[PDB]
């Protein structure tokens, strides 16, 4: 359970992310695809993009990044009261997209890395630690849902 102070730090850096949701979404997905190339193989509409510039020029990819961050922002804003928001995401990611928890750890790392690259002054150890706790909590919840649905990825 995050503290109120921890949530405030998370929401404070998240407000900076919201000044350019598209750019942050691009960078996060690009980082994910570059740090962990097998993850690209789960996106059949992007798996042909080969260079960082091609990835940045993809409007489809850019739109998807906004969709991802928008869902995640909505969950973060619930400050731990997120079952109704998170459960549909768990269901699709288990049933349709087939995304193992280890890939959720990869994109969590990509989030941290981007927020730290763009907002160092608002993403010190304190805020990093809070955001890591939030994402950890979502990964724990998603996993219980995955199992309820019979998905052992
Ligand atoms: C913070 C973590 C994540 C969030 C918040 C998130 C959110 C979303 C959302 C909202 C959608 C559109 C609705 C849906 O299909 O459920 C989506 C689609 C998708 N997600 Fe995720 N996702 C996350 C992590 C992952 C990861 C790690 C992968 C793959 C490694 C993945 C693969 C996909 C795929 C393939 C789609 C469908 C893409 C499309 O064809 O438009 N997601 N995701």
């Amino acid at each position: 359970v995050l503290s109120e102070g921890e949530w405030q730090l998370v929401l404070h850096v998240w407000a900076k992310v919201e000044a350019d949701v598209a750019g942050h979404g691009q960078d996060i997905l690009i980082r994910l695809f570059k740090s962990h190339p097998e993850t690209l193989e789960k996106f059949d509409r992007f798996k042909h993009l080969k260079t960082e510039a091609e990835m940045k020029a993809s409007e489809d990819l850019k739109k998807h990044g906004v969709t991802v961050l928008t869902a995640l922002g909505a969950i973060l804003k619930k400050k731990g009261h997120h079952e109704a928001e998170l459960k549909p995401l768990a269901q699709s990611h288990a049933t349709k997209h087939k995304i193992p928890i280890k890939y959720l750890e990869f994109i969590s790392e990509a989030i941290i890395h981007v927020l730290h690259s763009r907002h160092p002054g608002d993403f010190g150890a304190d805020a990093q630690g809070a955001m890591n706790k939030a994402l950890e909590l979502y990964r724990k919840d998603i996993a219980a849902k995955y199992k309820e649905l019979g998905y052992q990825g």
